[PDB]
């Protein structure tokens, strides 16, 4: 019934589950904070994990 999109891409390793709540605060919810700004996502746990949860979802495997 609901989008498991949001609940599959959480489980994205680097952004950190842990995190998720955390950089959540910032941003709307694992959907777009998966999809936050790279320099924010970088400077926040990695460049190339921003860089990969970016690109990530960018490609629904």
């Amino acid at each position: 019934s609901e989008p498991s999109l949001l609940r599959t891409v959480q489980q994205i390793p680097g952004v950190g589950k842990v995190k998720a709540p955390l950089l959540l605060q910032k941003f709307p919810s694992i959907q777009q904070l998966s999809n936050a700004s790279i320099g924010e996502l970088e400077q926040v746990v990695g460049q190339a994990v921003a860089q990969q949860i970016h690109a990530f979802f960018t490609q629904p495997r």
